[PDB]
DNA sequence: ATCCGGTGCT
DNA sequence: AGCACAGGAT
């Protein structure tokens, strides 16, 4: 697979097409990981004013963690899902009693917190950090189960190891924040459920689901 | 190594 | 009412 062209015309494409949203201000890690609770439930538009005005109410890590509860449940308020912003507000405490307020480096770390998966910790470290993990999400995995034509239940912890281990085969060492910012950024705009726009997809030719005309079929759930 | 649930949609 | 989604779940 040319892994190096792969990436080049990925990210050629995301430095052009690249949303200013407002969680890519900067790589705040707490920042990071706040927009990513968030944006797991809800769609981006109406994640916008909830995160501004969030941020707004609590704009460190330790603002979180030394409110009460029932501040935090208010600011979030119209987004549901309480029990997990119940989960953030525990895994911050926990950041700043253990880990001194600041979001653990470490993968292992990172994940042994309440309700931090995969993904999360994919995405928070590679995103502000620059851990070279894998940030698999659904976008992802419709991405790559078209790219690379895998055929396999995407809710199995063995399909998602394979999508796992296929970033870690392709991904762009060099920028793994890039890299994986601009797969789930060409899920989010381009390798959309239905109708992917292939026609301006900028990995077209790696495509094999394009090649077979099958895209519109994947990725498989059951 | 899952399969669960809160949610929106119909 | 049933269904799809989307991640973490221990
Ligand atoms: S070509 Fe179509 S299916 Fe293949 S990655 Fe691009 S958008 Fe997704
Ligand atoms: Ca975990
Ligand atoms: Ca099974």
């Amino acid at each position: 697979f040319p892994a190096r062209e792969f990436q080049r015309d990925l990210l050629d494409w995301f430095a052009r097409e690249r949303r200013d949203l407002p969680w890519r201000k900067d790589r705040d890690p707490y920042k990071v990981w706040v927009s990513e609770v968030m944006l797991q439930q809800t769609r981006y538009e109406t994640v916008i004013p909830y995160f501004e005005q969030f941020i707004d109410r609590f704009p460190t890590l330790e603002a979180l963690a030394d409110a009460d509860e029932d501040e935090v449940l208010k600011a979030w308020e119209g987004l549901g899902y309480y029990s997990r912003v119940r989960n953030l507000h525990a895994a911050v405490k926990e950041v700043k009693t253990r880990y001194g307020g600041k979001v653990p480096d470490d993968p292992d770390e990172f994940s042994r917190l309440k309700g931090v998966g995969p993904y999360t910790v994919g995405a928070v470290l590679s995103l502000a950090y620059g851990v070279p993990e894998p940030a698999v999400n659904g976008n992802v995995m419709r991405v790559l189960s078209r790219l690379f034509l895998v055929t396999d239940d995407i809710a199995k912890c063995s399909t998602r190891k394979r999508f796992e281990q296929i970033v870690r085969e392709i991904m762009a060492y060099e920028n793994p924040g890039a890299f994986n910012e601009a797969l789930i950024e060409l899920g989010a705009l381009v390798c959309t459920p239905r109708r992917p726009s292939c026609l301006l997809c900028p990995v077209q030719a790696y495509c094999q689901a394009f090649a077979e005309g099958v895209a519109e079929e994947l990725p498989v759930k059951m």
